[PDB]
This record gives C-alpha cells, sequence and structure tokens, in this order.
C-alpha cells in the first residue's frame, strides 16, 4: 500500500533495478531455446517480487498474475533486445537468428520488433510495458471473497500508477500533451499483439509448461 | 477522414451503428449442443453482412485497398461480434443477450462442451464495462480501434508503408475519446487513466477471440474471398 505513494522517477528507478539479466544459450534448437527459457523462468520471478505492489498481493493471486503472463513477458523482452537487429531475433547475444533459420510467429515477433524500433521505444517505457502485462494479462480472472475484490482494486490502482509514469516519461522527453495520449494508446495497443503472439505460441504447445503448482513453489524461495 | 473534428468523428461512428438483430424464431427449447450452435451461427453469419457496412462506413476505412480492407476484417470480425455483445448484456448482470429474443445465463450455455470459460469471460468484461460505466461514444470509439489495430502488424513496399494512414486515424480516434473525457469534466491525469484502461480490456478480447477461435477448429469461418465478395457491392 505504497507503491502507490511513489512518484514517476521512483517507480521508474524501482523498475530498472529490478531488470533481469540477458542471458546466454549454452553452447536442438528446441533444447537450446527451452533451457534459455527455463532459466530466464527464474529471474522473471525474483523480477516479478520487485514490481511495486505485486507483494502486496496474496501469494495465491501473484502466482495466477504470472501463470497468465510468464509467456507474454518473455516475449517482450525478446522483442526488446532484437529490437536493433532488423530480420533477427536475438534470443541470446550468442543466438542470433533470422526468418529462414512456427514461422507465423517468429513473423510476428519480428514485425513487433520493427514496430517498437519506429517508435523509438525507450527502455523506462519497455520496464512498464513489461509490469502492465504482468498485472493486467490475469486480472479479469480470479473469486467471491471480500480478499478477492480488495486485490482487483489494488492492481487497478498500481496499473493508473504505471499509466502516470508513462505519460511522466512522455512530458520529460518533451512530448504535447496530444502526443502523449497518443503514445500511450500506440504503447498499449501493441500489448493486444502481443496477447495474441502469447496465445498462438500455447496452442503450437498442445499441438512441461510452468504449471499451477510450479509457479507457487518457486514464488516460495 | 484525417479532417474530421472530433465531434464530426463521433458522430460518424455513432450514424454507422449496425441494428440489434434477433436469433431465429421459435427453436426448440430447451437447446441440445448442435441446437445452440447453429442458432448462434446463424446469427453470426447475419450479422457479418451488417459488419460490412458498418466498416466501409468507418472513417478511413475506405481509403485503403480492398486486400488490406479484407485483412482486417478478417482479424478482428470475432473480436467486433464479442465487444458488440458485451456492450449489449452490460445492463443483464449475469446474463448475455446474444439477441433481444436470446437472453442466457451461465448455466444455459453449460450446453456446449468448454464454451463454459469464454462465456464466464465474457461475463467478466461486461462487469467490468458496467463498474466503467462505459458510454456509447466510448464504446463505438473503441469498436472502431479493433477494426484498424487488430490486423495492422500482420499484413514490405512502399505502397504497403504508406498504408500503414492507418496509424493515422488510430489516432484520430484516440484524439476522440480524450475529447470525449475532457467534455464530461475528466482531469488530465483521469482522462490518461481511463484511456489506458479502456485500451487494456481490448487486449482481453483480443484473448477471448483466440480462445473462440481455438475450440472452432478444436469442434468454417469467414473466408478471405466471402469477405471480399461481401465488400464489393
Ligand atoms: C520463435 C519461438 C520459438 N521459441 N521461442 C522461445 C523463446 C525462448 C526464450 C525467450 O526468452 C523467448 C522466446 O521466444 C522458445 C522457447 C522454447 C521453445 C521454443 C520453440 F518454439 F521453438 F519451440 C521457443
Ligand atoms: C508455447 C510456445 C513455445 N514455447 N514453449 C516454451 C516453453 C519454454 C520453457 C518451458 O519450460 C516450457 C515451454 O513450453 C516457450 C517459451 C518462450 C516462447 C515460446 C514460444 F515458442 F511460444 F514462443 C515457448
Ligand atoms: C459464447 C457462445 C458461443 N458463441 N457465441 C457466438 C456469438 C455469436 C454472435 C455474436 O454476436 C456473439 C457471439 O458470441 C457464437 C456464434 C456461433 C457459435 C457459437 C458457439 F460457440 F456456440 F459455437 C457462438
Ligand atoms: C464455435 C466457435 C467459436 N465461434 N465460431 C463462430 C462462428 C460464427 C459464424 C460462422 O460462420 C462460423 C463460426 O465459427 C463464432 C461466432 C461468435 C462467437 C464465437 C465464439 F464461440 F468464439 F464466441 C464463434
Amino acid at each position: 500500500s505504497l507503491a502507490l505513494s511513489l512518484t514517476a522517477d521512483q517507480m521508474v528507478s524501482a523498475l530498472l533495478d529490478a531488470e533481469p539479466p540477458i542471458l546466454y544459450s549454452e553452447y536442438s534448437m528446441m533444447g537450446l531455446l527451452t533451457n534459455l527459457a527455463d532459466r530466464e523462468l527464474v529471474h522473471m520471478i525474483n523480477w516479478a517480487k520487485r514490481v511495486p505492489g505485486f507483494v502486496d498481493l496474496t501469494r495465491h493471486d501473484q502466482v495466477h498474475l504470472l501463470e497468465c503472463a510468464w509467456l507474454e513477458i518473455l516475449m517482450i523482452g525478446l522483442v526488446w533486445r532484437s529490437m536493433e537487429h532488423p530480420g533477427k531475433l536475438l534470443f541470446a547475444p550468442n543466438l542470433l537468428l533470422d526468418r529462414n533459420q512456427m514461422v507465423e510467429i517468429f513473423d510476428m515477433l519480428l514485425a513487433t520488433s520493427s514496430r517498437f524500433r519506429m517508435m523509438n521505444l525507450q527502455g523506462e517505457e519497455f520496464v512498464c510495458l513489461k509490469s502492465i502485462i504482468l498485472l493486467n494479462s490475469g486480472v479479469y480472472t480470479f473469486s467471491s471473497t471480500l480478499k478477492s475484490l480488495e486485490e482487483k482494486d489494488h492492481i487497478h490502482r498500481v496499473l493508473d500508477k504505471i499509466t502516470d509514469t508513462l505519460i511522466h516519461l512522455m512530458a520529460k522527453a518533451g512530448l504535447t500533451l496530444q502526443q502523449q495520449h497518443q503514445r500511450l494508446a500506440q504503447l498499449l495497443l501493441i500489448l493486444s499483439h502481443i496477447r495474441h503472439m502469447s496465445n498462438k505460441g500455447m496452442e503450437h504447445l498442445y499441438s512441461v509448461v510452468p504449471s499451477y503448482d510450479l509457479l507457487l513453489e518457486m514464488l516460495d524461495a
């Protein structure tokens, strides 16, 4: 109940400090990417616990948010890394792959990376977007208790704080009020496409995923 | 359409609104799995024709090439149906108003296997809109955004980047949404917060759409050709 008292700058600083490291691929291709994703997942948990307001929530709810968001988070991280490598996805510094190397998903990832490039997405805006995804992707599916409804409001209030943060970053960058609301919209609409990609990828898997207990156990430590 | 005032944008959108259709009459009740699917499938099909008329009247849409218009529709058609359903169902807590003569609750959708999830998700969204007091002029803006956004990234060449115009119009709709919020007397802070809240919901509407498609291929979606033919008129 005090991430609600943070300012835009403190919010950013906290998020920038919580950033996971860029991990390397250990050296088929599914093995390297699965292993990479697995090691990344462990850092994602500690990153989450450092997102302002996340630990204010019950364990059950923390797990659910991650359960619904973990894939979208890996994906937006990938897209951010690959921003300055047109036509290539930088899974790891030692694992840069082009188109020809689930092509649908690969193409959508490139498309999103190009979009971030065009917009000149800033690192400070990136960490904000990643936070939004965490708090948003599972908020509409929590369920009758006063506590549950107590969580929802809290999450919504934190998301408001992040919106305030994003706007502030744009004002500081010298954007007009009109340019501010426009860029906010452009950024948030991209999240819909990231959601879409996560869903597509998720059905390819069905065609051992982080289950509910796998995460709940990992959060304990 | 980049010359319209926010007021003129709202008016044009409101005028484009499709009519509410009825589920075909005197179906055998209670329902069977295949009876339900038939009624809803038939409804969606008849609604698709009107959605296209609506799209043609969305400012900026006609400026695109036929091919691009079909692509946006192929991607967004289901999301557009769903946001319409959620809007209709707003003042019916715990129920979904697929049609004025077809008001179903949680347990009347248990007919189909797995579609209960989607039912719950649709109900949750409707509650959210209700809680936010989503206004009509905001709804039409959100729907237009879905149309122009859902397929904008999954379209190179010079002519192609000029079409990606779409982002200008989306900016225009954002301006309109904000203007609507300023009129109502919201503070700047409140304005950007509400704008964010609305757009984040689109992410969830996308999700519900994807779950739908998932079960569709799990049990004859509007084809490219079909959508093109109906566009030509
Ligand atoms: C282009 C998506 C493939 N991909 N990406 C990833 C992936 C891994 C880590 C990461 O940070 C981002 C990713 O997209 C991945 C992980 C396991 C398996 C797969 C594959 F689809 F190939 F089976 C993974
Ligand atoms: C479900 C999609 C494939 N996949 N699997 C995984 C995956 C990674 C680790 C793990 O322990 C289990 C997984 O299914 C994955 C991770 C990131 C990105 C992707 C994707 F391919 F979708 F882009 C991943
Ligand atoms: C959530 C109910 C399922 N549903 N909804 C719809 C649907 C139809 C029209 C509309 O405006 C909104 C809808 O959710 C639908 C259409 C065809 C088939 C189905 C079914 F799942 F049963 F197979 C449909
Ligand atoms: C039955 C699969 C899902 N579906 N299919 C359809 C659908 C509608 C018309 C048509 O010609 C074919 C369809 O699969 C549909 C329409 C509205 C809502 C839904 C959904 F269930 F996802 F909510 C629809």
